[PDB]
């Protein structure tokens, strides 16, 4: 299914703040009824991929919450129908095997192995005696951050949905693996799934069908990657002018995005 937002604005509501902390003063923003997002416009066709990026605390996660219906659109129109699958920035793990963590209600062999392979989990499970039957405890505390993220991504991807919301799965040190995952999973396996990827990597904007850049709760840019280069030349030149920007830490990339966005308001 597609997704459309026409001139959407959303305000800080009581309880959204405490909800926000878990997926990653409040009551003051709530009292003055400040916008967390203002005049958001996007039109994503079925099967397209939208890359969302922006400065830190620009309202990327909230945009996702708006789609989940955890945050209401006081103004504007949000159109989309169907199941949503959400992969939060916080990578969670329930007691049980790796396999059991990925599988939802129904187990289906071809689907499962396809998701495991595309999420690059084969490289992981081959290091364990019991492979994907290996038992994990709550939080999967001895895995790497990348391993928890790939498992949690595979769980969300395995889910049969019409729209996938992937909040920042590509933010860890094992960047070459992340490059493979992005290619195999987001670009190939999910090529025909409508998907929104929150990201701080330029390769992802370059490969996206549509791009939304957020800053201070507003749309700094929305369009194609071609359009970004010609319409936001200052931003583009600074960001593409890097050698291997995508291999900086998540923190440095976000820091650069923020500084650049602040600069070119
Ligand atoms: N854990 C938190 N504690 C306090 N305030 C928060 C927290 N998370 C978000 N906010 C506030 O809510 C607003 C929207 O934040 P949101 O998480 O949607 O932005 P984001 O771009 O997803 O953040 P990040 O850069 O961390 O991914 C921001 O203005 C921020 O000030
Ligand atoms: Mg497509
Ligand atoms: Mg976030």
């Amino acid at each position: 299914t597609g997704i459309i937002m026409e001139n959407v604005t959303a305000f800080w509501e009581e309880g959204f703040g405490e909800l926000l902390e878990k997926v990653q003063s409040f009551s003051h923003l709530c009292l003055v009824g400040n916008p967390v997002l203002k005049n958001i416009n996007l039109n994503i066709e079925k099967g397209e991929m939208l890359a969302i990026t922006g400065s830190t605390g620009s309202g990327k996660t909230s945009l996702l919450m708006l789609i989940l219906g955890e945050l209401e659109a006081s103004e504007g129109i949000i159109k989309h129908s169907g199941r949503v699958s959400f992969c939060s920035q916080f990578s969670w793990i329930m007691p049980g095997t790796i396999k059991e963590n990925i599988i939802g209600v129904s187990y289906d062999e071809y689907r499962y192995k396809s998701v495991v392979k595309a999420c690059q989990l084969q490289q992981d499970i081959t290091k364990f005696a019991e492979q994907d039957n290996t038992v994990l405890g709550e939080g999967g505390v001895t895995l790497s951050g990348g391993q928890r993220a790939r498992i949690s991504l595979a769980r969300a991807v395995y889910k049969d949905a019409d729209l996938y919301l992937l909040d920042s799965p590509f933010g860890y040190l094992d960047v070459f693996t992340e490059e493979q995952v992005f290619e195999s999973c987001v670009c190939k396996l999910m090529a025909n799934k409508t998907r929104i990827l929150v990201t701080s990597k330029m390769e992802h904007l370059r490969k996206a069908d549509k791009i939304l850049i957020l800053h201070q709760g507003s749309s700094y840019f929305y369009g194609t990657f071609s359009e970004l280069q010609s319409l936001r030349p200052d931003f583009s030149s600074k960001l593409m002018g890097y050698d291997t920007f995508d291999q900086f830490t998540e923190e440095r990339r976000s820091s650069i995005l923020t500084e650049t966005l602040r600069r070119f308001s």
